[PDB]
């Protein structure tokens, strides 16, 4: 097989304002032609008819527990929840333990990843060491070995000179500060966090992605540093979605929530989410709060820019990562379904809408229903 014909698919590649009928073409792990009625010989065809085809997710927050708490998570038991949730890219928290501020970490995830040879697993790595808040780590090292982003995330930064040096270097690197998970709590105030981000994004020319937003101010203030130019971002975990629900659902509906994010959280005693992001995120749209083009622009090109990869798109020559998802299945995450190590979600047990059919990385199936 040197190709793959995605055929009879409804296609939405955002990226490109492209949508309608068509078939895709992959060969060599690449998109190599859009167009209505393919068909090429020496192929696998998927047939796609009834089926959303766009690009494959990207999820820029999730907690693998790898290393140091695999009994709740490993790089293996997360990315089988990714690709079975779409995600074709997951952005690992740097909150193991060993945590994620040398390239013996760094090298440990990315050889991981190859050899689990799923979902593409990015890393980040702490802003300071030990993600102790005293020392900053050395991002450029990190980065070079592989981090995209930078974060304590754990633990929010509370020394503001901290996040300053943080923003600084990390906008010499062209990578995002990641600030605002307090994921620590169980691994191991909001609006003025927030408004200092902004304030030093601003001063610094460096990128912040606020991890968990709450308040109808906190969106309020985002969408004010947004507007003036400042380089913020945030994310809301549309699991969560089905504190004040309903400010983020008008954040998500207004815009001001550039993507979905799952800030899959696996706990034995934050929820698990990868496995059910796309039929909660599904819910909004079902509801009229967001159009389908949206959900998948939250859940692929929104990230892909704010870590800076050239992914979340269908253009020609990129990577074949593809999605191909139907809106309507009904399903449910229990114990005949569920991939991950841990149970945490209120979705246990519930019908779910939405589900992936496909995920294709690099032109190679690696999920299917
Ligand atoms: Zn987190």
């Amino acid at each position: 097989m040197l190709k793959l014909i995605v055929k009879n698919g409804y296609v939405i590649d955002p990226s490109q304002n492209l949508e309608g009928e068509f078939d895709i073409l992959v060969e060599n792990g690449k998109i190599k032609k859009i167009d209505k009625n393919i068909l090429v010989p020496e192929a696998e065809i998927i047939d796609a008819k009834g089926l959303i085809v766009c690009p494959g997710f990207i999820d820029i927050h999730v907690h693998l527990r790898d290393p140091g708490q695999t009994y709740k998570e490993d790089i293996e038991s997360g990315s089988r929840c990714a690709v079975a949730g779409g995600f074709t890219t997951i952005v690992c928290m740097p909150n193991t333990n060993p945590p994620i501020d040398n390239t013996t970490v760094v090298n440990y995830i990315l050889q991981k990843s190859k050899s689990v040879g799923l979902c593409r697993v990015l890393p980040t790595g702490t802003i300071t060491k030990g993600r102790k808040g005293k020392e900053i780590a050395d991002f450029y090292s990190l980065k070079e070995a592989g981090c995209v982003a930078f974060t304590d995330d754990g633990s929010p930064v509370m020394d503001s000179s901290v996040m300053r040096k943080a923003l600084e270097l990390a906008s010499q690197l062209g990578v995002p500060i990641m600030d605002h998970c307090e994921d620590d709590k169980l691994a191991y105030a909001e609006e003025i966090q927030i408004a200092r981000d902004g304030i030093l994004a601003q001063r610094t020319g460096g990128h912040v992605h606020i991890q968990h937003v709450s308040t109808k101010l906190s969106l309020e203030i985002i969408e004010f540093f947004k507007e003036k130019g400042v380089k913020i971002t945030c994310e809301v975990n549309p699991n969560h979605l089905l504190e004040d629900r309903l400010a983020l659902i008008e954040g998500v509906k207004r815009g001001i929530i550039d993507c979905f994010a799952t800030d899959h959280a696996p706990h034995q005693t934050g929820i698990i989410g990868l496995q059910t992001a796309l039929p909660s995120a599904l819910e909004l749209y079902r509801k009229g709060i967001i159009s389908l083009k949206k959900l998948i622009e939250m859940f692929t090109i929104n990230p892909a820019r704010i870590i800076g990869v050239d992914l979340g798109t269908l253009k020609l020559g990129s990577p074949a990562d593809i999605t191909i998802f139907d809106p309507n299945k009904e399903w449910i995450l229990n114990e005949e379904t569920n991939l991950s190590k841990s149970r945490n979600t209120p979705l246990w047990g519930k019908v779910l809408k939405g589900k992936v059919i496909y995920t294709i990385k690099d032109g190679k199936m690696v999920y299917k229903d």
